[PDB]
């Protein structure tokens, strides 16, 4: 079974060509190689809805991308998520745990 997880941070990047995106270590989170972009929304917020298998443990960070490639991992260590059972949303601040 899976779950709707939603991701949310606050971002300013200065150029249009930039986005936030997530990894991790599942494959749903593509295993530290690509990443799941984030969207842009009002009020500066990336967000988006990512389907993760339900009730494991699954370790992620934010990054900024650019290029086609990651110019910056978020400086904290991984990020450990308890995925459940109901859909709900993963508010963070990058950087912090
Ligand atoms: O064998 C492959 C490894 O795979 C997994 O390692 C993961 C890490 O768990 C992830 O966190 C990430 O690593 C990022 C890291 O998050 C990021 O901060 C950055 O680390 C740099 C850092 O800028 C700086 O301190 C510098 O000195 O080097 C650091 C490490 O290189 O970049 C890392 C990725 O390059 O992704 C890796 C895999 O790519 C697994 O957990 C490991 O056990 C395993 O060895
Ligand atoms: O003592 C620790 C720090 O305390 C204070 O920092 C505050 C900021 O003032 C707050 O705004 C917030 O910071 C967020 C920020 O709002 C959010 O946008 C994001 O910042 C990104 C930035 O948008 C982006 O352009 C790029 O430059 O990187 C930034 C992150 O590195 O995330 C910030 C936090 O992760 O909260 C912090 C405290 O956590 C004080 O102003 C700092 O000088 C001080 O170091």
């Amino acid at each position: 079974q899976q779950v709707s997880v939603r991701f949310q941070v606050h971002y300013v990047t200065s150029t249009d060509v930039q986005f936030i995106a997530v990894t991790g270590d599942h494959e749903c989170l593509g295993r530290w190689n690509t990443y799941i972009p984030l969207h842009y929304n009002k009020d500066g917020f990336w967000s988006h809805s990512i389907f993760l298998p339900a009730d494991t443990v699954v370790e992620w960070k934010f990054v900024l991308v650019e290029n086609g490639g990651v110019t910056r991992w978020e400086e904290c260590s991984n990020r450990f998520l308890e995925t459940g059972h109901e859909d709900k949303v993963v508010h963070a601040w990058w950087g912090i745990h």
